[PDB]
């Protein structure tokens, strides 16, 4: 029936001198709050209400999914042979778990993850070195021996690193050594115009020791601060976009592949293609040996379902059918072969 303004006010939860002046703009005259409203009034403001506190809401979450969820740094590690890359890769590998019995079933995915108090490091580990293939790494560890120092082949790696699109991190290992000299190397990097920040430049320098694991703690802790500084995030509901890391067969399996995930959320059952490979994914298994339905950005996970080997560094495309990625796969296939006889029939 007829209700009073207060009584209304209340009904919505809403504040006298409020809904006073809603009746204001909404061209409905009145004497006092406690004056009556009609039928059709008050109905006006129930609904007018409604919608505007709708949009409120409505509006309200397209801002925060403006802001894209955080997503772990990708990090390689490189430098001259013998200065303890793979040392440092397996000191890392055993750190996370450091104490844990096992489990895991722990497999080898391409990758692996250091979860650390201030956030979770992402370790490209995989075996052969340095068209190219589609950007992975963000941040590239450079390892200089202490004993040793800066050789050509140190400079080749931090300019690939750098071609590569990667931040630089250096990372002077070996300080347990008796014949170490850190700061030799450190006037090494400066005599190549890398100035450590100590000196106020903004080459970032670590020492280490991949036997003892002495700056190690430190080193994570750096390559982190430098992700928060750089500010990584993905859309894990974009189209999902990945890599390859490694195709491998394997003699019950069949084709498997390794794929760093970039943007987007993979999901078993989803049709890709990388490069002139396609496939449905049949399954998917994390670092830890679990199966996974979905692997979302920074996830690193094994595929099954490939019809070919992919190539390493290949993108990893999702496709709505099979359809289409057969139709994809063979533009591909049949662009490389016919531009063939392009490097053929013309000069050698
Ligand atoms: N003392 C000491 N030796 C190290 C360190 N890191 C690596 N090494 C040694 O360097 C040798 C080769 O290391 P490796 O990781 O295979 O070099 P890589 O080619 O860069 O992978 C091994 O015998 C390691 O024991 C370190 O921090 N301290
Ligand atoms: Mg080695």
């Amino acid at each position: 029936a007829k209700v009073r303004i207060y009584q209304l006010a209340k009904e919505l939860g809403m504040e006298t001198q409020e809904l006073l002046e809603l009746l204001d703009q909404m061209g409905v005259a009145y004497k006092s709050h406690a004056s009556t409203l009609e039928e059709k009034d008050a109905e006006a403001v129930r609904e007018l209400v409604k919608e505007q506190r709708g949009l409120q809401e409505k509006l309200a979450e397209e801002e925060r999914r403006k802001s894209l969820p955080r997503r772990p740094p990708v990090v390689v590690i490189m430098g001259h042979v013998d200065h303890g890359k793979t040392t440092l890769l397996d000191y890392l590998r055993k750190s996370r778990i450091a104490e844990k019995e096992a489990g895991g079933i722990t497999q080898h995915v391409g990758a692996f993850e250091v979860k650390t108090p201030q956030g979770t490091v992402v370790f490209i580990d995989t075996p052969g070195h340095e068209q190219r293939g589609a950007k992975v790494a963000d941040i590239a560890v450079i390892v200089i021996a202490a004993d040793d120092g800066i050789m050509p082949q140190t400079e080749e790696a931090i300019a690939h690193a750098k071609a590569a699109g990667a931040k630089l991190i250096f990372a002077i290992n070996k300080i347990d050594l008796p014949q170490a000299d850190p700061e030799k190397v450190k006037r090494q990097l400066m005599e190549r115009g890398f100035v450590p920040e100590e000196y106020g430049g903004d080459a970032i320098v670590i020492p280490i020791s991949a036997k003892t694991g002495q700056g190690v703690q430190d080193l994570l802790e750096m390559i982190l601060l430098l992700a928060e500084l750089e500010d990584y995030r993905a859309d894990p509901n974009a189209e999902p976009r990945g890599v390859i890391l490694e195709s491998k067969l394997d003699k019950q399996a069949g084709i498997i592949a390794n794929m760093l995930v970039q943007e987007g959320t993979f999901r078993v059952g989803d049709y890709v293609v990388a490069g002139e490979a396609y496939g449905r994914i049949r399954a998917m298994m994390d670092a830890d040996g679990n199966q996974r339905k979905e692997a979302g950005p920074g996830s690193a996970v094994q595929v099954l379902g490939f019809q070919e080997l992919p190539h390493a560094g290949d993108v990893v495309e999702w496709v709505p059918d099979l359809e289409a990625a057969k139709e994809i796969a063979e533009e591909r296939k049949e662009e490389r072969k016919a531009r063939e006889e392009e490097e053929k029939a013309r000069r050698p």
